[PDB]
């Protein structure tokens, strides 16, 4: 991968595994997230900012501060097959003076076609308070240097699927998958279940009838809470085809995060 | 990837993503085990072979037979890290009237120094009866046409560990971790456990202490039986700048052995 010409976006391609397909021979959707993780991180290295998952300036280690994620909107119209290759554009925005937008466009390399686009919200959260904390205007300089002036939305129309809020679904949930437990292989470089493991059991909620007749075209979580290498969840889907989602923990019933799933027929 | 000028060997690239790194800052076993079964998937599919995990020939499908896996061993020197390009050659050789092996040598492609190596024992099974099988000669000829002549060996050493018999651990075991189940995620595209998981679950069962301490250096394990996507498995351990673990995985219910397995490590000194 590269940054572009103008130093405010970043490429790269990759090349469809054969072990990255799932049931219907086309790349699964925990593949896509690890690839927009993947070419961010890349981005995130060639600005010079932190490759430890929060993406930090200098003045945000600082002053205690770390990104995490507010949301994440995925929507894929075509998966790419195995041997396919598939380049990834990435560039981040101002969201407000507390957050930042990272968006994605996937395109099959072959064609030059838009097969999927991505965005998501990350807020500035201190990391001995978990508390949103805002900073002056000369700190946020340090990064909004590395973004585009004018605004480049991979969602650019009026009323986006990737900005709808999520309802709490009611109980009890039409489909559930309950007592889920990360595994070591789930947990990142800081003892929290990874971003691929949630999207997992969001998808353990869907009825094998639909996974046996659709396949996922848009998927939006907004995270809560992280989970812990103890913490035991609760999956729950209902739906809205369209599915509500809600992850929380068993003993407490504490929100982790909320979802929201679009679904095509094969 | 691509064939070799013989076509007797099949060669890939791949560059380590931020991703496949665990604490060691390093390439996960995982990552490492789904490099080997990436290109094996390469060779078979440019030798005309299945693609759909049991890589068969013409004969094989009439006769209603699929390779499946007795053993795999992985050795690995060095983990490559985030941004290492490395180099895995592939090859298969017969295996007496049994079946089959297939090799691998892991290579950091900015040195040419090999890193790691692997070897599979794997045997002819009717998908039907469930009856393992000896290799007729039709089906031998059919592929013997794709591995090399004059064996090819990644283990070359006399008495290799890659051939070490595991023996079953007896139990109460040292540690254990009980009540896996598998995901949706862990499936492979017939709704059995992949290859990858057995090895996450091998590796849920060693100490932290160990994880906190060591790196893996090998990993054996014998398949007896494929886990199911309702089945409930027990991973369990034992002690066999060195240590040794005997690993015993098992249904929940009925104690039915699925794997077996050792594993090796070395301590870190930094
Ligand atoms: C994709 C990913 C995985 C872990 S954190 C994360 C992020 N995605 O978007 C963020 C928000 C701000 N930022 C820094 C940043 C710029 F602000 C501008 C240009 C390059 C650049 F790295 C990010 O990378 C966090
Ligand atoms: C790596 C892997 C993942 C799923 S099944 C599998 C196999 N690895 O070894 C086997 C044994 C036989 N065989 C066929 C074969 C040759 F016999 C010779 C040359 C190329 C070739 F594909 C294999 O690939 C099965």
């Amino acid at each position: 991968g590269s940054l572009e010409p103008d130093g405010l976006s970043y490429k790269e391609s990759f090349i469809v595994r054969s072990y990255e397909v799932g049931v219907n021979k086309t790349a699964t959707v925990e593949t896509i997230a690890n690839l927009l993780q993947e070419v961010g991180c890349n981005h995130a290295q060639s600005v010079g900012f932190s490759t430890d998952g929060f993406a930090t300036t200098t003045t945000m280690r600082l002053l205690r501060l770390i990104w995490v994620t507010a949301r994440m909107h995925i929507e894929i119209y075509k998966y790419p097959a195995w041997g396919d290759v598939v380049e990834i554009e990435t560039w981040c925005q101002e969201d407000g003076k507390i957050g930042t937008r990272r968006d994605w466009i996937i395109k099959d390399y072959s064609t030059g076609v838009v097969i999927g686009r991505a965005t998501s919200k990350w807020v500035m959260m201190n990391q001995d308070t978990r508390r949103l904390q805002r900073v002056n205007d000369e700190v946020r300089e340090e990064y909004l240097i590395f973004c585009p002036r004018t605004p480049r939305l991979a969602f650019p129309e009026e009323d986006s699927d990737s900005l709808k809020k999520i309802p709490k679904l009611e109980e009890p949930a039409q489909s559930s998958k309950l007592g889920l437990v990360p595994r070591r292989a789930d947990l990142d470089m800081n003892q929290h279940v990874n971003n691929v493991t949630y999207i997992g059991w969001v998808l353990e909620s869907i009825p094998q009838e639909i996974i046996d007749t659709h396949e996922l075209q848009t998927i939006t979580l907004d995270y809560r809470r992280e989970c812990q290498h103890d913490d035991i969840v609760d999956s729950l889907s209902s739906r809205e085809c369209q599915f509500l989602h809600f992850l929380k923990l068993s003993g407490s019933g504490l929100e982790i995060n909320r979802g929201r799933t679009q679904w095509r027929r094969l």
